[PDB]
DNA sequence: CGTACTCCTTAATGGGTACG
DNA sequence: CGTACCCATTAAGGAGTACG
């Protein structure tokens, strides 16, 4: 589990979910729509073998990612 | 927002949010049902003012409250 | 790559009642 | 309180196709 094999797209949205945003809020926040965020929030997961966004956020906390 | 006007039960649902588990698994991991899980979740959110487990879980860590 | 849809399914949420 | 259900909704996830 390596955050440097995501895409900086998929970085923005992992930062933005680690500050606990759901994903209308991301959207907005990167002027893109949901649908497109929620691309993001699934291939991220994908890679990173995360089951869920919280999974994904307690991660970037207890890591220390950012 | 302070985490002793929390129940018991109720730390115990947001302890487990804050390690990424989804309702199902913590009813497995308390032996209750999911349908009371989610009244201690949706309790806790209401009295914490979160609007998410996710922010329940990223509030955890950030205020290093456990 | 990132954008933005389709479709479908499951998770999560917010309100209510009830009762040892 | 803690348990467990009812109702209803929105949020989230997993797959696909498409295109500059």
């Amino acid at each position: 589990r390596d955050v440097n094999q995501l895409t900086p797209r998929e970085r923005d949205i992992l930062k933005l979910i680690a500050q606990g945003l759901p994903n209308k809020m991301i959207a907005r926040r990167l002027d893109i729509t949901e649908s497109t965020v929620k691309v993001h929030v699934k291939h991220m997961l994908k890679k990173m073998k995360l089951k869920s966004r919280v999974e994904a956020a307690v991660w970037v906390h207890q890591e220390r990612i950012f």
